[PDB]
């Protein structure tokens, strides 16, 4: 019923492993399946077909109590979360009932292989050719995934690229993941982030029923131009983005001031007595905290605005849609400021032994950089800017 | 029916005069009287004796309203607000029915003489000396009041400096303002706050009556120890002295946005066609956005916060009051690190020809950098600090 | 004999009137007559020709002690040492060698009513008609000079506005301010640098002889495009006000560390005995020595590059000019960036007593407020990173 | 026969094998023998002992050239530099002769385990009993060394603990790192400096001889109460220390630029058509570059200052030695700042594929991270604020 403290209960079973498994990096198999048999995965399918039916503000909660735990997991299981509305962004109503209650009844893993935020629809790598049918064929390797490995239904994205007069269309379509023909890899490297399972995958033929796509050909670009309820899929991923590192902040700092508690040692010759009493020490936590209070008191309010447009369903318009946007870009300036800020900062009150590998100190901060640089700051920075400035609002997309 | 629109009605009345009152200094004397006019002066007084029966948020976003039009106008009225509480925090019932009901009848201005915030007791200037019939006389000068110049009633304290039982007791009465022996002087002179009738008081053989005198002697302090009701004092001023320089904060800003927007130049050895669309000026307005987005959000989770601690009335516990202080403290500080920084750095946008007087835009940074300045935000950032870092909640006082 | 010295004797007698002439405004008429009779206005003039014969270095050591003591004096002592040199920079040698004798035997100060570093030259206000003669005839009024009031000689430009061959081209000459038609006008109104009579000057049909003209008609231009010796205009006087806006910060920290130690009070409530004892007051002026340290450092350095480029004569190259107008460009941005934080920082540490205008604490910040908005930060702080990322250098031009 | 030109020559190479050997941690055996047959390890050697005798801003900059291909190499390299100058600073004539000898003939690296920066004396681990000769005996483990590893010469501290008329004096010894008894451990290990050795070291029964005692018992503790030569010690390890951070910073910077010109794609969603052109991009590089620019200007300005009071002998004075530290102070806090900033900032311009770990680009920051933490830079910070409002200069020691 509060799934918030089911969050919780992984979250303290995870901090017992949380240094090796950043330390060894690969897939989080055993807690992927603590999730699964949590119950967690189906938080945002309505309560009808069997899922949680909870609100955004609570689903961002669970989202922040194990992004604490665990930046990866945190990230992993928030961008699940994003995937499945798709289907009631721009699919049918048919769609919706029958993937929503298979999400809820199976407790599946949604992946994505998706939008190429920075690349001319052209020039994206997954190709889908038209079927006799009605359906399409797709070809491919798709470089950056979000949890395609491991995932059970797939939602992923290809583009029209031959002579047709759909050429150029994106293809929006939800597929079983152990399907002939998709090969997730095991090729995900980076200095953070090491669990989310963000590597490529080949689509070699891979065959897609005229059931399984998504609306239109298209129908997410059109959906942008019109400011319509598809064009919810930014500030809805931008948010959830936004907390995971709220989450990894606030994990950076409980795990400091639990070392300064126990572990750290006064500056002797400065004729302190304790480590929790030095005035510098003590003014840090202060500042961390309040950097943190402002960044998530800014979080929930866009929280609350997501859920008041989301309520609205298709009657929201595009000034609805753009002041969301422009909140959410806010929201993630300041928590990516904030995280970078603490996760880095907690280092000088922790002091040289905390830079011991058994501690893994430096994790919040690997995880936070990494995945900061998802889409740039500035030009969140920027679409705040110009709307203060001009009225205007972002043009909408898959980052804004 | 809706305060926050006859304050609104108040601002934009105001502003056809806000450089040259700025400029002028002295008493806002018909600015008071336009306040005093509106009702909104018994805002917080309960509807049961009069009064508009506001919750603390709802007061506090008249204070912002108001601020922004005007920081030292946002200043004295937001302070003559946390004044007759003090009747309900130590005072009786009966004083209770009797003052409130006076000063939403009369439409009075409240004003204080109270709290020496960085003197030992013994020491504060004004003196009570014990009259048999259980009342006060005050002598001495009070060399830091606010609003008493012009008020209609005076709350203050006096100290006990014989040395009967009662010796050291702060003593604190509401008195009208005009009774013998009070002088309001006229000699407030600062960088900025410039007409928050800031200046001295003095007090000659000044009577007190024993029904004017609030609780028993030596009241506050005792309930400072215990974080009583009386303990409240300090979150709820503070509150207010964060939301004036937020209010301060967007009025600059606001300022700023007109004036880039009409009257700025593009910097034409960049390229730049039109100072709307230089790539730093909408950069630095997004900066400006986004603090203050962050700072008035956490600002509005405390006023909630303290509607639910003010709301428990007498079963509030030690704890509330604590973590009320710890949340006001982070909000105090934000809002001072927003303000500055906006207050200072809307000139970057503004230009070497929005330095001229008659633009009066020094004004927002002059009101901040001045009342900032009442208690040191360092101290409320350690407290926030000694409470991550120790679990320890501050020491109840005038400040903290 | 040593200028710096007799330059900290004339700060020793301004300090004492030094918050009275800022609440003041107006022309300093009696400090521009200290200058005079000291000797200085010829600081940089060779010996040869009368003057002192300073360097670079320590021409820069007497603005900075100078503007210390009163930020619009070191301006306007600091913009007229830019003035003579455009002389060499761009005129004959017997203009050099007559102009210099001139200005060192009768001690004249310099003004000027020269570029607008913002405007398409043929909307200057300034138009050159030419005559036969092989003069030119000045009409306009140019809006923003440089000490025009109260100088001797000023060096103006005008841009030919007809119909002719030599169209569009700016006219340099050094005309003195006396001549019949200049009127230097008393209308300088700013919130800082109140002393800088930085207002307008009138040209009603002023004759230039062309024997006062410096160099070919649109030289400067043609200097800039190629990079040579008239293009140290920029770097010089960027390098000038760098130096006095770090003087000012020099003098808001002294101001500031005089009254801690003499006026401030400790925090009571935070326990503190002695003001120059409180933890954060001793990091907040660690801080401000710390920020002022590195810009210091780094103008020095300039300086000496300044030094050995001027060195050279005719025998710069684009690089060297380029490098060097990097190096300040940076100069200017760090004093910029520690003027404002430490001239607003330093109330932190002073407390509330200290927004008195009898203190004039604020006019260090007004002063650095108002000019260090002549040119946009921003574009000298993108000018380097041009320079770092793809080594282009900046477009000689009047501020790069 | 240029230091800094041999030093560029080896840095090509390191940088080639810098990610693995990062990823790979351990000794750096192979480079730390190529840095032997460089002949750099005699820099700081007089000239007639067989070194180089170079100054030290020359041994300086082969410090932060090392530290800008490898910070591991830069630290292990400049700690060395620290060690041989303890024998002029506190041993004698004689001592200088034999050790600064055999250093530069025999081409040795030399190591230390000499100070516990935070322990009282008595607590310190390696203690020294006296032996009759006028000789000690040393047992214990040191925790934290500095390349004791793989060095020939070692350099010792060791307090007398027993009931000796000794109790509490630090001995300082120089032996070689053969003698038996000496046990250098291979269980370095932190998220950054990882090749550096700073691993423990442990002595049992080591025989230190009466003439590689390097001066009288305590000598340094003396030394340091005087402010004698000793206690020269520590500012010549932080400006070290402050030159190891800005050489790192300077590497960031260099493999940002690097991949921003080669790799890294604009972002088109805003219009970029190159990742060079982004306003932004070119922001943050003015601004790394620009704060860098101060840091190593004042750097430089204390590496000055440092030869001149080192040049003084010990005719040096209380006041000469603590406005050095004083300056060295704020370099190591405007280095910590510097380098922290821009090692983590440049992600922000590298962008997401720049977070693989082919790239290393993390090492820069784990690095300045790392050893950052030696010694508290708030207390650096405080010692600058100490002298700046009170004229106090720090308490000489080990660090300060």
């Amino acid at each position: 019923n509060d799934p918030v403290a089911v969050a919780r209960g992984l979250a303290e079973k995870w901090r017992a492993t949380a240094v090796e498994r950043d330390r060894a990096g690969g897939s989080a198999t055993a807690e992927r399946e603590d999730l699964r048999a949590s119950g967690l995965l189906s938080l945002l399918v309505p309560r009808e077909y069997g899922g949680w039916g909870a609100d955004w503000p609570t689903a961002i909660e669970v989202v922040r109590e194990i992004a604490a735990a665990d930046g990866s997991l945190g990230h992993l299981f928030g961008y699940h979360l994003t995937n499945a509305p798709m289907i009631e962004l721009i699919g049918s109503q048919e769609q919706e009932e029958h993937l929503y209650t298979q999400i809820a009844q199976n407790n599946w893993w949604t992946g994505n292989a998706s939008s190429e935020n920075n690349s001319h629809v052209l020039d994206w790598k997954v190709r889908a050719t038209p079927t006799e049918d009605g359906g399409y064929v797709l070809n491919g390797t798709k470089h950056f995934c979000s949890g395609a490995k491991g995932s059970d239904l797939l939602f992923v994205f290809g583009v029209v690229q031959d002579d047709s007069p759909q050429q150029g269309a994106i293809i929006a379509a939800a597929i079983p993941t152990s399907r002939a023909g998709v090969t997730p890899n095991d090729d995900w490297a980076a200095i953070g982030m090491r669990q989310t399972d963000s590597g490529s995958t080949d689509f070699h033929n891979v065959k897609v029923e005229p059931d399984e796509v998504l609306g239109a050909p298209n129908a997410f670009v059109l959906a942008f131009i019109q400011s319509e309820r598809g064009s919810l899929f930014a500030p809805i991923a931008q948010l959830i983005f936004a907390n995971v590192y709220l989450g990894i902040a606030h994990g950076a700092l409980d795990a400091a001031r639990e070392y300064t508690r126990t572990q750290a040692r006064p500056w002797t010759p400065a004729g302190i007595q304790q480590a929790t009493e030095d005035p510098y020490t003590i003014r840090s936590y202060g500042e961390f905290t309040i950097a943190l209070q402002g960044a998530d008191a800014a979080a929930r309010e866009a929280a609350h605005l997501l859920q008041t447009v989301w309520d609205k369903g298709d009657a929201l318009t595009p000034e609805d849609r753009g002041e969301l946007m422009v909140k959410v870009s806010g929201v993630k300036a300041l928590a990516t400021n904030a995280a970078l800020n603490i996760s880095s900062g907690v280092f000088e009150v922790i002091g040289a032994r905390g830079t011991h590998p058994r501690y893994g100190f430096d994790r919040f901060w690997r995880n936070v950089r990494t995945h900061s640089l998802h889409d740039p700051v500035s030009y969140k920075i920027a679409d705040v800017g110009k709307h203060t400035l001009n009225g205007q609002y972002p043009i909408p997309g898959f980052t804004s």
